[PDB]
């Protein structure tokens, strides 16, 4: 189980669960915003499930435990993917590697541009970090199992066995991060500084999630289930 | 200035800078009385920030757009924070004691309690300090809405830099207090984790208000007059 993995462990399957590159579908003999969202929003979601099944404990969890975490969770995963392969690309967002966009595309649609805007922001602060593929990982998967712990079902005496268990989890990602800062040569002092800017770079993920969600919402459960 | 303070320093003008209890104003709505009550606790944020050890050094703009996006969030972990002995129920005032029978009424108060609700039992459990409190509460004045200023001119570099030194400090603020604890320093890492990845469910919480406090349709003219 994932509570004995390695820092040196934890990584390299969290490597190896990487999804695959996604290339976007649009018309080469010539457009929507939207649709061209959809649709790769949708293949990027089917390797979601896979990924996070590749991710150590989220297994360990229950059927229902899985489905509220991605149903949580599913926007804030797409957005640090999206803002990871964007910057080496200063004012563009990297969808896929044929469809780099910027500012004045997300304005065609209607409530975009402010999200883009947020999202290029965590690109450039990414950037500015030197964010490396090895915490990118640990990221996506403390942006996995914290999506909705905290509003599972019941304090129940499952529910209660189960948030124990990310919770260590997540502890255990932790001391990876640490660790592969330690590795890289910091200060301890610069481990805790690194280590909680990036963990406070997911406050504002969440953030545009939610700002995502209010128009995306201007099913989930039942199809997470079929995948799960 | 705050980049020159202690850790010890630092809580201290911290500890320092903590606002008074308020007690509610009182058929009773709960609107009313959650409306009251959070105003004159916004005038006494106003002079709580200006008490935070580098939000001074800021900008007016740099200081007005940070209170007008962590407000709901510095309340909430205040609410939350002393909701910690009163498990189910919400300790808005010292006389307005509540749980979700008392939010039910108002249409939606049950979500954002339960959530509101749940973050306390959570802070209950790890046995949050007022000091490790006091602490995370400036770091969401801070993180508020830093990366969304609006350009990185030639202040705005500076200023946004600045900031991201001042959170550099309180982050070595809390690892000395559970440091002195006496944790190992994984434990300490784990903590600080734990702790900072718990201000995303209060981010998460003001979102959602938001979406409600706006769904009852000001704070400018008043961070500019008091400010
Ligand atoms: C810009 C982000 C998209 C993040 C993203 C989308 C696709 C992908 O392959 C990788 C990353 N969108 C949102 O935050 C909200 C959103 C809107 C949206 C925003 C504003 C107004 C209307 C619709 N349409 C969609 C469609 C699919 C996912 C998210 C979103
Ligand atoms: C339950 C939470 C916390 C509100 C709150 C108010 C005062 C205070 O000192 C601490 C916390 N409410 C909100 O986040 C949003 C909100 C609503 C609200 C939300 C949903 C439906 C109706 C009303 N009414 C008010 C009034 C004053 C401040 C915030 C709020």
């Amino acid at each position: 189980l994932a509570l004995s993995l390695t820092a040196d462990q934890m990584v390299s399957a969290l490597l190896d669960a990487e999804p695959p590159i996604l290339y976007s579908e649009y018309d080469p003999t010539r457009a929507s915003m939207m649709g061209l969202l959809t649709n790769l929003a949708d293949r990027e979601l089917v390797h979601m499930i896979n990924w996070a099944k590749r991710v150590p404990g989220f297994v360990d969890l229950t059927l229902h435990d899985q489905v509220h975490l991605l149903e949580c969770a599913w926007l804030e995963i797409l957005m640090i993917g999206l803002v990871w392969r964007s910057m080496e690309h200063p004012g563009k967002l990297l969808f896929a590697p044929n469809l780099l966009l910027d500012r004045n595309q997300g304005k065609c649609v209607e409530g975009m541009v402010e999200i883009f805007d947020m999202l290029l922001a965590t690109s450039s602060r990414f950037r500015m970090m030197n964010l490396q593929g090895e915490e990118f990982v640990c990221l996506k998967s403390i942006i996995l199992l914290n999506s909705g712990v905290y509003t599972f079902l019941s304090s129940t005496l499952k529910s209660l066995e189960e948030k124990d268990h990310i919770h260590r989890v997540l502890d255990k990602i932790t001391d990876t991060l640490i660790h592969l800062m330690a590795k890289a040569g910091l200060t301890l002092q610069q481990q805790h500084q690194r280590l909680a800017q990036l963990l406070l770079i997911l406050s504002h993920i969440r953030h545009m999630s939610n700002k995502g969600m209010e128009h995306l919402y201007s099913p989930l459960y039942d199809l997470l289930l079929e995948m799960l």
